[PDB]
């Protein structure tokens, strides 16, 4: 049933299931939040667990910084690529590597595709995979 | 031609021609700057030439709020919906109504099909219709 969902609905549902699994927030008050805020509170749950930073910076950091550190942690624990160029790797590339890393582990797709699939389609398959494993 | 390139490269070209025409950016970085830097500096330029925002505020503004104000500004001078909605409409809905508004002034698609497209595809046409107007 997830095929009929466009990319804006897949990101919403995936962020919901994640926030319904990690973090305690009213379940009926999750649906009414804007998608900009869904990522901020989802990636706040991520940073609070895998990398104990200052507790109030994570509340006030911009959304581009919350995502950058969340992607950085993902490559440190799930990737052998050196820590050095993780800081210098652009945001457009941290996302790409974090999705190829995700689709190789929890995905039945050969790496020949994951290196040729664009970033927009890499976001699709990784979001449809997360839902078919952790949700309806 | 342009339809064969991915959505990441479309935006990379679109933001490149914009920097070369509007404002002053050294053209010695045809593709060396990251996509995160292309979006940022091109947004502060639009927030400066087409708006009345503080200088010392946008240079420290995050990306999720630079884009928010750019759509709030773009929807004002080119939109029909009232101003009260602009502050309440979420960021994901600000992008949708901004992309549809652009695809009308410079669009050969029928408006009934403009709605049929999801937000992921409205961006492709807007970027492609932009490059056919300002690109070689």
């Amino acid at each position: 049933p997830l095929e009929t969902l466009p990319l804006e609905e897949l990101e919403r549902r995936a962020l919901k299931i994640y926030l319904r699994r990690h973090g305690s927030v009213p379940e009926e008050e999750i649906e009414t939040m804007p998608l900009e805020e869904l990522e901020r509170k989802a990636l706040q749950d991520y940073l609070r667990r895998y990398g104990t930073l200052p507790e109030e910076e994570i509340e006030t950091m911009p959304l581009e910084e919350l995502e950058r550190e969340a992607l950085k942690n993902y490559l440190r624990r799930y990737g052998t690529l050196p820590e050095e160029e993780i800081d210098t790797m652009p945001l457009e590339e941290l996302e790409r590597e974090a999705l190829k890393n995700y689709l190789r582990r929890y995905g039945s797709l050969p790496p020949e595709e994951l290196e040729k699939l664009p970033l927009e389609e890499l976001e699709r398959k990784a979001l449809i995979e997360y839902l078919r494993r952790y949700g309806p």
